[PDB]
């Protein structure tokens, strides 16, 4: 209850509501340009979240401080937080641009469609730059003392330059809702938070195995002949996803390390960066986490 405005508070004026991206949980979320949000760039290509008109104070002032969780980060592989418009209507929280939309989104895009040639699946090296990014941003919000609970393809967002980062939260599906059973998304969660309801970082490394899985069947349903009801007992009992048609070893050999049954016996976020840091572009070694100062 009550938003108190802070050094992220941006002039209405500053902001350009352009086309339409898609519809968030609080409003319409639109893309546009902004002025000064990036240092003092008069032009930044930016994803501004509204509140819809009919909306109550009471939504408004959830819609901001649920959105100022992302003030805490400053991470390259995270989706980054630019601005806030609290100050009179229409409420607006500045974000950075993501122009490919959802990882599931993306792999979803890249399946082959009649008679036209198509671009081969995704190769090891595209596959691994994928997870070396979306485990630097998890091994950053680890070391942010965050859990992540929610972590999968459809929560992976991808930049025009094709980086993958970890997405905003609270802005999944709407055309996910298959993903979650009655609330929680059981094809994607550890065996210890399917009994007691308890998610770590352990759990998080269990779903970035799942995202690995995503990754190399093109986004395809978890346990795909199994009922929501079938997947909790079947991973419960120690039960694992297939080895994926033509998915490398070394590839399904990381997922197996995310996948041990006990969650001390699964390998850090930190520890899967290092096994696959040789891999990585020559730019990881800048932008990432992973070797900047802060990861100590
Ligand atoms: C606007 C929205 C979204 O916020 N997606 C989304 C999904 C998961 C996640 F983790 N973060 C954002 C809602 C549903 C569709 N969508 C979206 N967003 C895009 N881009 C986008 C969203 C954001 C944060 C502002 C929310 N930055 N960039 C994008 C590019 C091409 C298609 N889309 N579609």
């Amino acid at each position: 209850d009550v938003y108190v405005p802070d050094e992220w508070e941006v002039a209405r004026e500053k902001i350009t509501m352009s086309r339409e991206l898609g519809q968030g949980s609080f409003g319409m979320v639109y893309e546009g340009v902004a002025k000064g949000v990036v240092k003092d760039e008069p032009e930044t290509r930016v994803a501004i979240k509204t509140v819809n008109e009919a909306a109550s104070m009471r939504e408004r002032i959830e819609f901001l401080n649920e959105a100022s969780v992302m003030k805490e980060f400053n991470c390259h592989h995270v989706v980054r937080l630019l601005g806030v418009v609290s100050q009179g209507q229409p409420t607006l929280v500045i974000m950075e641009l993501m122009t490919r939309g959802d990882l599931k989104s993306y792999l979803r895009s890249l399946r082959p469609e009649e008679n036209n040639p198509v671009l081969a699946p995704p190769s090891l090296s595209k596959m691994i730059q994928m997870a070396g990014e979306i485990a630097d941003g998890m091994a950053y919000l680890n070391a942010n003392k965050f859990v992540h609970r929610d972590l999968a393809a459809r929560n992976c967002m991808v930049a025009e330059d094709f980086t993958v980062k970890i997405g905003d939260f609270g802005m999944t599906r709407d055309i996910y809702e298959t993903d979650y059973y009655r609330l929680l998304p059981v094809r994607w969660m550890s065996p210890e938070s399917l009994k007691d309801g308890v998610f770590t970082t352990y759990s998080d490394v269990w779903s970035f195995g799942v995202v690995l899985w995503e990754i190399a069947t093109l986004a395809e349903q978890p346990y795909q002949g199994l009922s929501n009801e079938q997947v909790l007992r079947f991973v419960m009992e120690g039960g694992l996803l297939d080895k994926p048609d033509n998915c490398p070893d070394m590839l399904f050999e990381l997922m197996r390390m995310c996948w041990q049954y006990n969650p001390k016996m699964r390998p850090s976020f930190l520890e899967i960066i290092s096994s696959i840091k040789e891999e990585m572009e020559p730019g990881f070694r800048e932008v990432s986490f992973y070797y900047s100062e802060e990861n100590k």
